[PDB]
């Protein structure tokens, strides 16, 4: 998929993706409903963290799969913007649990339609 990541759009372009399109981005991407809950997981983001994107799906990101990121810097600013119904953020990060520590940049936005929120990922 010819997507970049941090693209002003990207909402547009990945709205209503199935999960076999969105395994076509060169950064991994999630997609949570507002309690943190993942709906969508892909490849790349499974190759980085080394999780089973169908594994994971139905999991909460927060409690459950990234405990690094129950954090104000992290889990703070997406509940931020759920409650906001609205977000758009990006900030790097350290990934460490259960893993080698590896350094990422995030890009958090909402969704175009509904209450689902994107979190997009790439090595640094
Ligand atoms: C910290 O616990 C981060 C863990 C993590 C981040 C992103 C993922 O897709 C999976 C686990």
């Amino acid at each position: 998929e010819h997507v970049a990541f941090g693209s002003e759009d990207i909402e547009n372009t990945l709205a209503k993706m199935d999960d076999g399109q969105l395994d076509g981005l060169a950064f991994g991407a999630i997609q949570l409903d507002g309690d943190g809950n993942i709906l969508q997981y892909n490849a790349a983001e499974g190759d980085i963290t080394g999780r089973d994107p169908k594994q994971v799906i139905g999991k909460n990101f927060f409690k459950d799969v990234a405990p690094c990121t129950d954090s104000p810097e992290f889990y703070g600013k997406f509940k931020e913007g759920v409650a906001s119904g609205n977000l758009n953020t990006m900030f790097e990060y350290t990934f460490d649990y259960q893993m080698t520590p590896t350094k990422v940049k995030v890009h958090m936005k909402k969704a175009l339609s509904g209450d689902s929120y994107w979190v997009f990922v790439k090595r640094v």
